[PDB]
């Protein structure tokens, strides 16, 4: 199954926002060189999906290994499963996406799901709420060391690429997602990471975190690969791989 975590997640009461209800989140893996330094999303047993730029320093499949089912980052609990890299494939078209596929297949269990993935070319809705979760800067704001999450509003690329906040960066295979007042945000350590929405019962990975001006600043929303743009390629690469 995909996108239904055995645990259910819960809203807050990462920059701002909220540690996660522990495994709620279940698709939400650690990319290691044991040092955390990226985020990453389980799409299916054997295959993550993150940020290329996760991997700029080695293009060897060795540099990485892949923690799932963890909460805190150092002292990882007993039942995380820690699975290596045997490749790793960069999207061809120079775009802030990649594969890796891992040397064996995730064990599926309470702490360990996939997210869905979504159908081609889907757009992501103004406005509509979705979480973003990782284990990466806090700016001040609590939680380090422990996953946390954040609900962010997605703003439609029109708006997001206007003066007032982008100014023409957004790529249409890009979608942005913030509170434009700022405060919370993802960060550095959390690209690579998961834009996941909830569609009727579950929960689709819609986001791949790349970048942004800064992190939580007014009117500067993040930056996330659009998925539903890559979901072809993606399952090409799975299919012949
Ligand atoms: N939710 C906020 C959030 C969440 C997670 C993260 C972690 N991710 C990064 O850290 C991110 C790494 C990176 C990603 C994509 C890249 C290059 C580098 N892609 C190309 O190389 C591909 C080639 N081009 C690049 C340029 N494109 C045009 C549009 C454009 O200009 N895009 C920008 C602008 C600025 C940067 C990157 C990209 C550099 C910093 N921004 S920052 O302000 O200095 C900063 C300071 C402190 C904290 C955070 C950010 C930035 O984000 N790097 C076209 C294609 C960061 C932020």
């Amino acid at each position: 199954d995909c996108g239904k975590p055995q645990v259910e997640p819960k809203k807050c009461p990462v920059v701002g926002g909220c540690v996660a209800h522990p495994h709620s989140w279940p698709w939400q893996v650690s990319l290691r060189t044991g040092m955390h330094f990226c985020g990453g999303t389980l799409i299916s047993p054997e295959w993550v999906l993150t940020a290329a730029h996760c991997l700029e320093k080695s293009p060897r499949p060795s540099s990485y290994k892949v923690i799932l089912g963890a909460h805190q980052e150092v002292n990882l609990e007993p039942h995380v499963q820690e699975i290596e890299v045997s490749r790793l494939f960069l999207e061809p078209t120079r775009k802030d996406i990649a594969l890796l596929k891992l040397s064996s297949p995730a064990v599926i269990t309470d702490k360990v799901i996939p997210a869905c993935l979504p159908s081609p070319n889907y757009v992501v809705a103004d406005r509509t709420e979705c979480f973003i979760t990782g284990w990466g800067e806090t700016q001040g704001t609590f939680g380090a060391g422990l996953l946390k999450e954040a609900q962010l509003p997605v703003i439609e690329n029109k708006v997001c690429n206007r003066y007032e906040f982008l100014n023409g960066r957004v790529q249409s295979t890009e979608l942005c997602a913030g509170h434009l007042a700022g405060g919370t945000d993802s960060c550095q350590g959390d690209a690579g990471g998961p834009l996941v929405c909830f569609e009727k019962d579950k929960y689709i990975l819609q986001g791949v975190t790349s970048w942004g001006l800064g992190c939580a600043r007014p009117n500067k929303p993040g930056v996330y690969v659009r998925v539903s743009r890559f979901v072809t390629w993606i399952e090409g690469v799975m299919r012949n791989n």
